[PDB]
């Protein structure tokens, strides 16, 4: 059977939070500059070719490529639970994404590096607090331990499958 | 060197005009259902990963997936030069694309099957006439003879490279 849906997922976050590692762990299942990588999944019996982008780091200074944020059905806002300054910069990310992404794009907050408990600077409850203020889902994940990594994109694909628009005519 | 730009190209046209053959000829160089195929090209010294979509045929009846038309930096409107009824339906395609694609998307008119001169029903001048009325570039191509097939996506990528937006901050 051919693919039933194609979903363009966009990874955003400060440099060093684990964006390319989360991308490598989801598609290639490994652990340890503009490109996108694909992985085929099933969601409610439908074959969906996921399109995961890692394009936030190579943008020009004080510019945004507004075409990359368009068409993106899902945006994964990633921060480092071991870096409280990356968690405090989520407000800047959420403001830029919502301004340039479209109204039907779904935002998913993710606290990466949930395995590094020795260096944890942001609680799991702090991430659940910020996510419920921005009205977005939340998950703590780790590209190292593969914890909740699949559930990030599978849950986001399930929301897009429920929310994506198919306008008449 | 990593990729400098990523371009989402959308192929549209009536069923049977040669959309999937033009896609197969561009990426795989061969001749003789929702998916996209990629091919890496160079445009003015920049490595661009092209993303060619063939998604017009499997849409639901009297519906459009408005997310697929968003983010698409280029739309290739294809008709059959051996099928005058497919050329007369370009007005319907151009009206739908412009309504759901964004203002910075570039439209490229293409008359496929330029090799079949025995069955030609639309002149090359008719296609140049319709294209200059819609203010879009034009090319007559053939997935069979590989004529102007590369020039379709290379010219469209050159226009997007000149037109795509990089908004400040
Ligand atoms: N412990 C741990 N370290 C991680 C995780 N993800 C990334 N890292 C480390 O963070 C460093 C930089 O991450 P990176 O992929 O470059 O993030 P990016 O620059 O935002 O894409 C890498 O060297 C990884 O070793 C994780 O889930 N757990
Ligand atoms: N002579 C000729 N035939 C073509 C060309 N492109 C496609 N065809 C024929 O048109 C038929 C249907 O085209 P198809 O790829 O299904 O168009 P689509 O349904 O719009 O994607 C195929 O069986 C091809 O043999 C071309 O450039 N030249």
């Amino acid at each position: 059977r051919a693919y039933d849906m194609i979903m363009k997922l966009l990874l955003v976050g400060d440099s060093g939070v684990g964006k390319s590692c989360l991308l490598l762990r989801f598609v290639e299942d490994k652990f340890n500059g503009i490109d996108f990588k694909i992985r085929t999944i099933e969601s409610k019996g439908k074959r969906i070719k996921l399109q995961v982008w890692d394009t936030a780091g190579q943008e020009r200074f004080r510019t945004i490529t507004t075409a990359y944020y368009r068409g993106a059905m899902g945006i994964v806002l990633i921060y480092d639970v071991t870096d409280s300054r990356s968690f405090e910069n989520v407000e800047n990310w959420f403001q830029t994404v919502t301004q340039h992404a479209n109204e039907d794009a779904q935002i998913f907050l993710v606290g990466n590096k949930c395995d590094d408990e020795v260096n944890r600077q942001v609680s799991k409850e702090q991430g659940q607090e910020l996510a419920a203020k921005l009205n977005v889902p939340f998950l703590e994940a780790s590209a190292k331990s593969n914890e909740n990594v699949d559930s990030i994109f599978y849950e986001l694909a399930s929301i897009i499958q429920e929310k994506h628009v198919e306008e008449n005519i």
